[PDB]
């Protein structure tokens, strides 16, 4: 009398097999302990749910039409603020966001399709926070403003900051406080191959590529400083970024 489907986000909804008169659909949703009941135009399983948790707290879960995004809230008892909301995105990724007292988001959890994470905590009005990326094998702490993310690796007289932009482009920026021209490093940012260039003394020394599967790989160059030796290889520990700014 009634489908079964899977939702993005490791949730289920019933849904009736025919409309009622007036077109529609009814569903019914069960979120971890709790039951959801809805209504829908489609058959399909998209639609709006909504419920009450043992401490009346309202949940509402919307369901986008081609299945591909979901959306569940928790609101205070009368339903007006929002006390948290996840949101399984169609390329599976997640963000999974809290509020204050007053409902302004606190914390946000980015969960990428692999796994990696960006999470910020303390979220303050203008967007400031603290930041961490966690990858596979490591994590860079950092800083949240409404114009950039900015994790920062140090290194002896060496820092290394990997900005993410407030649209998501990434820049990697290398500072030096060493002043001997002998072995203070500079690098290059070619945005275009999101490969940093770092070198000492006129010559180059290691390309770090920060690659689209959220990785970072490191190769060194040959002596002459102009081509590449051997092949790059994946960083699996916070102590190889270290040693590549040695």
């Amino acid at each position: 009398n009634s489908v079964s489907v899977d939702l993005p986000g490791s949730m289920k909804v019933l849904v009736s097999k025919s409309s009622n008169a007036d077109g529609k659909y009814d569903l019914i949703a069960t979120v971890d302990a709790l039951e959801l009941s809805g209504t829908s135009d489609k058959n399909n399983g998209s639609g709006v749910l909504e419920g009450v948790k043992a401490d009346a707290s309202k949940v509402k879960l919307t369901i986008s039409d081609d299945l591909g995004q979901t959306t569940l809230e928790v609101f205070k008892s009368d339903g007006s603020t929002l006390v948290s909301k996840k949101v399984t995105s169609k390329d599976k990724s997640s963000t999974e966001e809290k509020f204050n007292e007053k409902g302004e988001v606190s914390e946000k959890i980015i969960t990428r399709a692999d796994g990696t994470r960006l999470e910020y905590t303390g979220i303050k009005s203008d967007g400031s926070g603290k930041a961490k990326e966690v990858l596979k094998g490591y994590v860079l702490e950092g800083t949240l403003t409404a114009e950039k993310t900015t994790l920062v690796v140090k290194e002896g007289t060496v820092t290394l900051s990997k900005n993410i932009s407030k649209s998501g482009a990434v820049s990697v920026e290398l500072n030096d406080t060493d002043s001997s021209a002998a072995t203070k490093k500079t690098a290059a940012w070619n945005s275009g191959t999101s490969t940093l260039t770092i070198t000492v003394n006129s010559k180059k020394t290691k390309d770090l590529v920060f690659t689209s599967s959220n990785t970072i790989t490191v190769q060194q160059y040959d002596s002459n400083g102009t081509s590449l030796e051997g092949s790059a290889v994946e960083i699996t520990k916070l102590d190889e970024i270290k040693n590549a700014l040695k």
